[PDB]
This record gives structure tokens, C-alpha cells and sequence, in this order.
């Protein structure tokens, strides 16, 4: 390619592999993602014929000035893959890597962060889309502003009111009605996620990591949490879909009130 000049491969995984890139005409920093098309679960369609990942009509239904999504720049079809070209923050650590070198995080830091991720969630959906694979390797932070952006859409679905019967997203996230009935709906299926991802953030580490663990859907603290915050990781955590919280629950808890906008949370946290 001409467009973009390819720099050090990032990751690779089942997500593809996505290298670091610069745009030619104006050197802006970006990611460039490899999905062979053997590997791709879902295909949508472009209004106009293209067969495409459905990540590439997730990414463009989502598209707007608001910075919580990953934004896709352009894509390419070669015979065996797509190429994507999506947004790069710089400097940007995922998540995960974070709390793997930070530890449990402090309850301030964790509430910015999983209000940003619910202002996301919140975009994708009035945008029709369902991410169904919220974890913390698919939050990148812009370390320099103190934003979050969700990346990842290649085990998403258009929203719909009905039952979803197929899933491949992160079974560690996956929902205690997706393991005993392969059923579930998508906001509450999402809810359980997100109570997995708080969980994560202020513990270091998710609660479940069996079947059985899940369907009992009990949780345990190894560290101090307050007790709002307990509240509401098991409120999002209940068994019956329809004992979960909706978002505009979440965004009302006691815990969440009070955030610290990004940048006042890069100021105090980040470097
Ligand atoms: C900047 C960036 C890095 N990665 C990956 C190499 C990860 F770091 C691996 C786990 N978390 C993202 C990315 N993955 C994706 C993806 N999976 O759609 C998108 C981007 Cl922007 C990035």
C-alpha cells in the first residue's frame, strides 16, 4: 500500500493482526487490522451488494464526532482478507495491560473509566449495534487525555428485541444464560458483561473462571471494595436477566455519582 506506511505489528490473535501504521498524506497515527475471511464468523452487507465482516457495518453504524468508539477510517478487500484501517491513540495501553502493571484499581480511577465504557455502550446501542464482547483487551486508554474507546466489533450483532442463540464472544463474560440455555438478550447479556469488567477493574482480576462459577453467580472480594460498589457489581451480576440493571440504573447508583472527567482523571492518575 501507498496510503499507509506499515509499522511494528501490535498483537495478533483471533481478532486478526493489526499493526501500527501512519497515514501517508498527513501522518496520522493509525492501526491497520489483517481478519483472513476464512476466519470470519459474521458477514454483513453494504447498502449497495459488498459482502463485508460485519464488523466493517458495526464500525460504520457507530460513526460519529462522539471519541468512545474506535472510528474506522477505510478498508480494503484482497482475495483472502479484509484490511482495516482504524484510529490509533498515542501514547495507548489496552486495559488489560494496564491493570496487569497497576494491580486492583483505585475505586475514583475504576468509576471514570466504566462510565466512559457505559457512554460507549450507550452510543452503540442507540446506534443499533451490540458490541457482545466487552472485556477489558477491548478498552484502549489514550493516555494522555484520560479517554477510553472500544475497540473490536468482529463478535458484534445489529440490536435486536428478540433472542440471540449464537455467541462467540469471551465465554469468562458470557452470561449464566448464555451457559445453561444458550439464550440470552442483548442489553442484559451486556449488563452481566459490564458487572464482569467492574469486577475486573477494582479486583485486578475477573470473578468466575468455570461454568459452574458462573451459574452460581456468586462473588467474592479479595480486596477492600466499598460497599456501593459491591452493590453494584452483584446488581449487575444477578442471575435472572430481568433482576440486572438497565443503564440508566447504572448511571443513577449511589457509586457512580461524582466522575471525574478524562482529562482530570489523566491529570491525577496517569503518569
Ligand atoms: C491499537 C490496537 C492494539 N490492538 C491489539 C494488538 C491489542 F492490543 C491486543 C489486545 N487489546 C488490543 C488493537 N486491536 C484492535 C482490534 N482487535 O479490533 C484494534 C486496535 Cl485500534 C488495536
Amino acid at each position: 500500500e501507498s496510503q499507509y506506511q506499515v509499522g511494528p505489528l501490535l498483537g495478533s490473535g483471533g481478532f486478526g493482526s493489526v499493526y501500527s501504521g501512519i497515514r501517508v498524506s498527513d501522518n496520522l497515527p493509525v492501526a491497520i487490522k489483517h481478519v483472513e475471511k476464512d476466519r470470519i464468523s459474521d458477514w454483513g452487507e453494504l447498502p449497495n451488494g459488498t459482502r463485508v465482516p460485519m464488523e466493517v457495518v458495526l464500525l460504520k453504524k457507530v460513526s460519529s464526532g462522539f471519541s468512545g468508539v474506535i472510528r474506522l477510517l477505510d478498508w480494503f478487500e484482497r482475495p483472502d482478507s479484509f484490511v482495516l484501517i482504524l484510529e490509533r491513540p498515542e501514547p495507548v495501553q489496552d486495559l488489560f495491560d494496564f491493570i496487569t502493571e497497576r494491580g486492583a484499581l483505585q475505586e475514583e480511577l475504576a468509576r471514570s473509566f466504566f462510565w466512559q465504557v457505559l457512554e460507549a455502550v450507550r452510543h452503540c446501542h442507540n446506534c443499533g449495534v451490540l458490541h457482545r464482547d466487552i472485556k477489558d483487551e477491548n478498552i484502549l486508554i489514550d493516555l494522555n487525555r484520560g479517554e477510553l474507546k472500544l475497540i473490536d466489533f468482529g463478535s458484534g450483532a445489529l440490536l435486536k428485541d428478540t433472542v440471540y442463540t449464537d455467541f462467540d464472544g469471551t465465554r469468562v463474560y458470557s452470561p449464566p444464560e448464555w451457559i445453561r440455555y444458550h439464550r440470552y438478550h442483548g442489553r442484559s447479556a451486556a449488563v452481566w458483561s459490564l458487572g464482569i469488567l467492574l469486577y475486573d477493574m477494582v479486583c485486578g482480576d475477573i470473578p468466575f473462571e468455570h461454568d459452574e462459577e458462573i451459574i452460581r453467580g456468586q462473588v467474592f472480594f479479595r480486596q477492600r471494595v466499598s460497599s456501593e460498589c459491591q452493590h453494584l457489581i452483584r446488581w449487575c451480576l444477578a442471575l435472572r436477566p430481568s433482576d440486572r440493571p438497565t443503564f440508566e440504573e447504572i448511571q443513577n447508583h449511589p457509586w457512580m455519582q461524582d466522575v471525574l472527567l478524562p482529562q482530570e482523571t489523566a491529570e491525577i492518575h496517569l503518569h
